[PDB]
């Protein structure tokens, strides 16, 4: 419905928003933008699903995340990428561990904190009924 769609639109705009914050915190630089090959051979290799920040928004605009959960699941990806990737006791391996785990834990706070949750079931239950 009408009504409907609004309530996709505004999780929309939420998304973007907590993405953009994400994307501008200098920490998590790495996770920006998509590997390259011609820097990183192994990569495309070890890790079978890539995920990054600008896909995340790209997703977005496609209307690809109906709920939070759907989000928060990328979100996920990314972090669970990097520390699968980066298991070494090396400090750089550790350095990205630490930005991974701080990037998943970031976007769990800020839901946590400014997002409603009669709206993310909202969101859920106009889903369950597609
Ligand atoms: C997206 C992803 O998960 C990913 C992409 S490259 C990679 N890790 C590495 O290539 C690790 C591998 N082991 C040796 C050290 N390397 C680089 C660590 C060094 C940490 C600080 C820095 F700013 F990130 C630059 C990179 N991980």
């Amino acid at each position: 419905s009408m009504q409907e769609e609004d309530t996709f639109r505004e999780l929309r705009i939420f998304l973007r928003n907590v993405t953009h914050r994400l994307a501008i915190d200098k920490r998590f630089r790495v996770f920006t933008k998509p590997v390259d090959p011609d820097e990183v051979p192994d990569y495309v290799t070890v890790i079978k699903q890539p995920m990054d920040l600008s896909s995340v928004i790209s997703k977005i605009d496609l209307h690809k995340y109906l709920t939070v959960k759907d989000y928060l699941r990328d979100i996920d990806l990314i972090c669970s990428n990097a520390l699968e990737y980066n298991p070494d006791r090396d400090p750089g391996d550790r350095l990205i561990r630490h930005r991974a785990c701080a990037l998943r834990d970031t976007a769990y706070a800020i839901i946590k904190e400014e997002l409603d949750e009669d709206f993310e079931q909202l969101c859920e239950e106009i889903q369950e009924s597609r």
